[PDB]
């Protein structure tokens, strides 16, 4: 059992482990596009010889509150062979990649979790929330106040790549949770827009100057349209796209994976028709450098200047001063007024979870309720946190 | 077709309409307890003779942000005979009760809606959100940080009426959404705690000095425990009660109807085990007197003093100044900076919906994004808004 | 193994066999009302001692085409103990009751079949067709042509017994399939209109001068209303009752067991909303005396006078002359032009099945296609055949 | 927004709209065969540029009662972009095609409806009824009277194209509802008889000199055989084919979409085993020229000569005389004795719906019940109306 950066000779063994571990992993061509985002020394393997564990990170750009873009290490392709469970391989691979990520200068790492109970203990906190809305479009009527009461076109996705790329780039720079989507991932997205024999139906696009929706009819439920992606930069675009989707007269239901502040339900005379059918953690964050992360993000201007001492368990103790939408985080040995594990800070960081909610579970400990109200307000995001794309 | 306050002679016809309209309405004894909350002149009927429509309000006490208690008219028992649909009976009954409620001095009216598309047009906005959590208790493990790692007792509800009454009274005065629960409604709750032949199983209670949970095994799914009510005044009580519920070793699943900020998921090593299985509007609010309602509630101290001009459609135009957690609302003919229908104000009022979410659906119109951020912050509640009991 | 008319001493053994054979049979009081319709010598039992088989008939009045009412022997309470199958007990009981029925002067016998494959071989043919319609009332809109665009009242069934009795009496005399419903069966119907603990919900009535509907919410599906009985004497009544049922705004679906010519679907702008969810044989008929039955019923006036020779297998050969809506059936030894088993004649008799459909299955044999067209036309009923009540 | 006959340049935009509107539409090759049936000027498009609406008709030959074949315009490929709903595009396209169809000389138009509530208002009435029968073949036993108690062969459909073509041609000329099936549609049918990866299983044929059945095992339910098409010219063929289908000993169930007078249930000792699992409108008809349509069809000989005055709403008033199986329809200003919308006449026209059923819904208005009986009898079809193939 040894832990190494893989050589080219290791990749067939990594693709066998991948196929056996991930039901979405078709075969080696599955990985080509994503591999271009893995830096030199971004991957570790464990050999017993054969490959019994693997983990890597990709170079990403994540938008955080204040429209600040952070270099982010996206952990992905993590697998332990079913023959090698409970032998400390995940712990060993995560410790080595975290050493490399921190030494390389990334202030944050991120991942999407296969189960909820694994990554907390490695300092990742869930930072975005996925909300599935299912609309019974047969009853849906737009409110008299709704915008746009056509600027939308029904198009073939492959013929409008340029326009999708440009709208997404505007959206990802404005919204916390936004990720830069490189060219190779647009290649993969547009390849999945094709019908497959025995697989997905063809995807169609609704295109507005300031938004798009990509949707396909369900494989088996022919009265359900699933919107894979909806990116809108303006309220007018968001409403115009939903008017077009509610015009899919052959469907009974339209489902989308969105965020908890999606305004859709308020566009309709009956808010109850936009039903929440599923909710789950989206992106998880591990803050790698506490002061660099806290200083980088913008904070709410509504809260007056305040100072506190924050201790992150095994993460340092810092004097935190927040004023004029900005934070100064400096080392101190003064008594801590707030204490939390690293994972909790990652949950607070994009505004998805309130400090006072975490305090009520004792995940965040303070004796000052005023300080809690001030952190709740300051860490809030003006623009609601969304989830970009899974990795 | 005439609209009158009912005489005693009208009540058998009202109970026939009730039985035919409401599947929960067993018979006349169904109504006795609730009728004691209906004031003189709190009820209207439409006769064609026989009873073809009815509506009433009850005298309630609703807690709003800042622990302020408002007299509230609770609309209930609203029904139109299936023989008399689309003849303007609902409009006529709602206009007459709203006249009586406003003339009597209530600043707010409230209801629970049978469907989402009816009450918006009468100025009611959804003001609380019901979130059903279903926990797979076989996997649930408490986080190392969770409190209480027994102060809880398994008891017969009927033997501890005094202690439930006293805990609920503390909870309803502290939480926005809280309602005073009068003696007659405790009589009805404890009567429903009994097993019924062909109906519900017996209810049990978990009792802590500072909280209680009332739960029963599902009629048909014998591995599901449904928690009808959980009221906890402290974090320690909330965690101790959930430790006891996760100790129902004969169950697979525990379900509760709670609110979106319930800290339960953060108590567990796997936050995903507390699954959101259902979400719906809870209490709806109609603001009857705009300035009296806005002046009564407390506002967030974190936001600096600011002034604006708010226009409610057909509700008056007012100069609104919010500072030091308090608001002054006075009549003005100055140009409006914010405009919204009455229903939108009711949705904002307890902090359940953000002004910026309503603005993105064009339900709230302003040309100032700074003003929107300030209203979002000021209307926020420090204590998350919960739903008391249905009526 | 002996076959006898039961003594009073036999009835406890008959009620044990009944309880074990029929899931609807609660206990001895189940039978009291129905027993008053069983004549002296209307029942047979087989003893092995204990009761191992039973069968009886009731005295009924059946309406046939031309508004003619026939004395009818209604076979019911037929059971063989599970210990005594395949020993010829059913054959022995049916042969003895048929001897008694024919000797007593009944021209027809009738029954409702527990399975489709038993009674054909004893000369019963299915003569009515049950069609279940399920309406998604949320979408239902009445056509501009539909009548009545309120004469209907929502009432308690027990308070309007007189009016239901009088409407049903008019309906049963006008419609083929109609049965006289005696006082004891009204007592039983109105007793089933009560809610039962663990059983059915309370029944309500919609009452028009010229029709009624009795309906109840489903035990388990609380968004389904089941109409147990709808009797309307005029088109206006039928349409007015359906307007009231489509006004059950708390339901998603309304289901009724009706007949194939129910005009309901044509009342709606979308005929497809009245969905056929179930179809089955209703009343079965055994013609006991061929000439008396054929002479009694009226025939279509549109068909010109014609003569043929009909042979019923083991039922006699007759010269049949049909003209001016009337038939003369007289014995002959002349060559048969039409041949069929007794069961086929029972299927033709109320107009539910076409002679040309039975001919295409070779159940009716003729070499004359003109004769087939003439029988199809003559045996047709102007008023569509309905099913009264099960027995 | 302009309405034009499409140029070749319009067809890619029409195929995009088709793919987005119709789940069965695979791609451009989907349309080749069907396009050969569209005449010059048989298609309209709406451009906004891009294609936002389309509609066309095909040249068909429809059999009506009396074995008369009418030129029929088959409306198909009707779609409005989801971006352009509720703007009058369907009304505009239907008005233009109806002008072209009427000017070209077609006496009737026909379609298959995607929903039941759209085409009535454009004068189409449902004229055939689809009845799905599902047989539990494990219990099915043929009656002693059933024919053929082997002339049937199990064959590969592609090897017997000539024999299927010749049997179908005999069937379509004899049955009302029959359509000429041109060579290109046989090419498409036999191409769908092939297995597809991820799609349908291989089709097999049962072939008799005087009938055929094409059947395939269900994709997912491997104990269900679905009969796509059964065409039999004689009773012997129909019975022999069902004997072979009931010999599919590896199946539990055989399902077919047939018509309400299918004699199958009468072939079995238990008629209940042929269960009605689904019922729906099949072909819809718009009578374009009232007198030409009424004069063309044959009428029942059993009804004596009679005369009336029929008014079709916005369709003309005519003196109708029916005798000796023939009708004379001539213009008159005499008072109408019968009145109905154009759609109602289309529902009556092939004999699928009775005049007296439509009268009971007030869709057909007369003060003469004798006249109603005479129309019911005269419009009846001797050969039951069937549905040929969808388009
Ligand atoms: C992580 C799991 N996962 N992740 C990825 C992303 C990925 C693949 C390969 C490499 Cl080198 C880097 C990332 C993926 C890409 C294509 C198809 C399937 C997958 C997949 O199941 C989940
Ligand atoms: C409103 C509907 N509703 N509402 C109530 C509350 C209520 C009953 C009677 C009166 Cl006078 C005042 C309120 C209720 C009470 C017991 C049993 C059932 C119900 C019931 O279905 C829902
Ligand atoms: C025949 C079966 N069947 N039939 C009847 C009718 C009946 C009962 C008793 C006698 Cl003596 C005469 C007829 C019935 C009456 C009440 C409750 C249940 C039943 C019942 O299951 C079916
Ligand atoms: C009408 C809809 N519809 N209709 C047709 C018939 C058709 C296609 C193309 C043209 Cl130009 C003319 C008719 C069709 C043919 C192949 C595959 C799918 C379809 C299809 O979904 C239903």
């Amino acid at each position: 059992v040894t832990l190494c950066s893989p050589t080219e000779d290791d990749w067939p063994g990594m693709f066998l482990l991948a196929a056996a571990s991930f039901t979405d992993f078709i075969g080696p061509e599955s990985a080509t596009a994503w591999r271009t985002l893995v830096p030199t020394d971004g991957a570790v393997v464990v050999r017993d010889s054969e490959v019994v564990g693997m983990a890597l990170y990709m170079d990403l750009r994540l938008t955080v509150p204040g429209e600040v873009v952070l270099p982010t290490a996206g952990l992905s392709f993590v697998a332990v062979a079913p023959t090698h469970r409970r032998r400390g391989l995940l712990r060993a691979m995560c410790a080595e990649l975290h050493r490399r990520i921190a030494d390389s200068g990334y202030p944050v790492a991120a991942l999407h979790a296969s189960e909820g109970g694994i990554y907390g203990r490695f300092g990742y906190g869930p930072a975005t929330t996925l909300h599935e809305l299912t609309v019974d479009r047969r009853f849906a009527r737009f409110h008299a106040d709704a915008p746009g009461g056509s600027s939308v076109r029904l198009v073939r996705p492959t013929e409008h790549r340029g326009e999708f790329e440009a709208i997404y780039e505007r959206w990802r720079q404005q919204v916390p949770g936004g990720l830069l989507r490189p060219q190779v991932l647009w290649d993969e997205l547009l390849a999945e827009a094709k019908a497959a024999p025995g697989g997905d139906r063809e995807s169609f696009a609704l295109l507005h100057p300031d938004g798009y929706a990509l949707y396909r009819v369900d494989r088996t439920d022919l009265k359900l349209a699933r919107v894979s992606e909806l990116r809108a930069v303006t309220a007018d675009a968001h409403c115009a796209l939903w008017r077009a989707l509610i015009g899919l007269d052959s469907m009974e239901r339209i489902s989308i994976i969105t965020h908890p502040q999606d305004p859709l339900p308020h566009l309709l005379t009956d808010t109850r028709l936009a039903r929440t059918t599923w909710r789950q953690d989206g992106l998880w964050l591990r803050i790698m450098n506490v002061p660099a992360a806290l200083e980088a993000r913008g904070y709410a201007h509504e809260v007056g200047e305040f100072s506190t001492v924050l201790e992150v368990s095994d993460g340092g103790r810092f004097a935190l001063k927040i004023g004029d939408g900005r934070a100064r985080c400096t080392p101190t040995d003064a008594a801590a007024e707030i204490e939390m594990d690293r994972d909790v800070l990652g949950s607070l960081y994009l505004g998805a979870h309130r400090a006072s909610t975490l305090a009520a579970a004792n995940r965040l400990r303070t004796k000052d309720s005023q300080l809690l109200r001030r952190l709740d307000a300051a860490f809030a995001s003006d623009v609601p946190v969304q989830t970009a794309f899974e990795f």
